């Protein structure tokens, strides 16, 4: 299309030519949060319909967290024709985060290198922001298009369970599914909680917490794991998870690897890589935790995703949603419809009825 080539050759460019990726980014929240977008003309069929986590989807497609980490510009991601919106992570009280720079662009390999470390303008400020467009939401999910919610945990913080579970009870309510973020490598000791007997205790509490909501107000529960996990820290996941019940999992967060062959000057820098250096890593995580859950636990594969095929490969390796962030940031906006009308086409020629047929399709073969 036109728009593609229009913000993928000329306006991104020139966006990143003249800021730096942070200012560049609160500019995109903006933008967005105001409806300043090109045309999604794209109209979502049928095929793309997903039902999943108690809820209808009207496309598989939906913006990682870390985007709109405050609920800023919720409304305006459904706009850009995302079918699902995760905001996020919040953290319990407000923080600055890590000190700038923090974030870095390589171009050369479509990567991005990120170490925020959770800024975050706290519970009670998301809170706020989310009740005002709470009935607003209702009607959205009802029509298809649920939004998540992604929990961080301070830095400061002594009890990271406490965190969690504060974060259950405040925004929660106001969620069709959570997010437990302990994949985040910018975060020190928050990987550790991915271990088994950490894990299990830590979700035990959250679900605790999660099954004390009144019922229209109680949110799936999904955890979100990284993609630098052992298999043995793989298969004790998929352990607890099966123990305790857990309604989803996110794979994966970004990358501490720096995997061989990438280009841009600023690859030794801190922090997590995404992008598409990431894609088959995730891609191989997200059909190993499949293979691990047997199918039956639903998994949303994000990493590397700029393409329809981006798209299919990570569905059929078992992910019944996609997300994706950093290649909005290389191609703007119309990567969006981009995907969505390469995955239908794929479908088809694939044989597949629809999404749905095509979750997991790669372990029947
Ligand atoms: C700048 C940036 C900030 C992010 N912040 C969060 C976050 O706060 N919580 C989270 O769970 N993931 C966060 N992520 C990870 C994304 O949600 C996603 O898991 C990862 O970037 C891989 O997807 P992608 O290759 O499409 O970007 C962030 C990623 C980037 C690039
Ligand atoms: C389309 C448009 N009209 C005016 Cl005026 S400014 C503007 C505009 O620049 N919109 C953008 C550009 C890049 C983006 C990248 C990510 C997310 C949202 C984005 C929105
Ligand atoms: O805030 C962060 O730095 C952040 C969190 C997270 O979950 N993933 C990431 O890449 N960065």
């Amino acid at each position: 299309t036109g728009d593609e080539r229009f913000y993928a050759e000329h306006l991104m460019p020139t966006l990143q030519g003249l800021l730096d990726p942070e200012s560049a980014h609160r500019l995109a929240v903006r933008f967005t949060s105001l409806g300043l977008l090109p045309r999604a003309r794209f109209q979502d069929s049928d095929m793309l319909e997903v039902r999943v986590l108690g809820h209808k989807f009207r496309n598989p497609v939906g913006i990682a967290a870390g985007f709109d980490k405050h609920g800023e510009a919720v409304d305006g991601l459904y706009k850009m024709g995302f079918g699902f919106v995760e905001i996020g992570s919040v953290t319990p009280k407000p923080q600055e985060g890590n000190p700038r720079p923090r974030v870095f662009r390589l171009p050369e390999d479509q990567a991005v290198i990120n170490r925020y470390g959770f800024n975050s303008h706290g519970l009670s400020v998301v809170e706020h922001r989310l009740r005002a467009r709470q009935q607003k939401q209702a009607k959205l999910t009802e029509d298809g298009l649920p939004l998540g919610v992604n929990l961080g945990k301070n830095k400061t913080s002594v009890d990271a369970a406490e965190d969690y579970a504060e974060g259950v009870r405040v925004l929660g309510p106001l969620a069709d599914y959570l997010v437990v973020n302990v994949s985040s490598p910018n975060t020190a000791g928050l990987r550790s909680l991915q271990g088994k007997a950490e894990l299990r205790r830590l979700l035990t509490k959250v679900l605790q917490e999660r099954d004390g909501l009144r019922r229209v107000h109680r949110p799936a529960v999904l955890v979100k794991i990284a993609p630098d996990l052992t298999s043995q820290d793989k298969e004790d996941i998929a352990s607890v998870v099966k123990e305790l019940g857990i309604d989803g999992l996110i794979v994966t967060n970004t990358t501490v690897s720096r995997p061989a062959g990438l280009q841009g000057a600023l690859r030794s820098e801190t922090g997590g890589l995404s992008g598409k250096p990431l894609r088959d890593l995730s891609t191989q995580t997200i059909r190993e935790m499949y293979a691990l859950t047997q199918g039956r636990v639903p998994i949303i594969g994000v990493g590397g995703v700029s393409s329809g095929q981006d798209a299919l490969e990570k569905i059929r390796a078992g992910a019944s949603l996609v997300q994706l962030y950093t290649a909005l940031t290389f191609w703007g906006p119309p990567v969006v419809g981009k995907v969505k009308r390469e995955l239908e086409a794929l479908l088809k020629e694939q044989g597949f009825g629809g999404v749905t047929d095509a979750i997991g399709a790669d372990h029947r073969r």
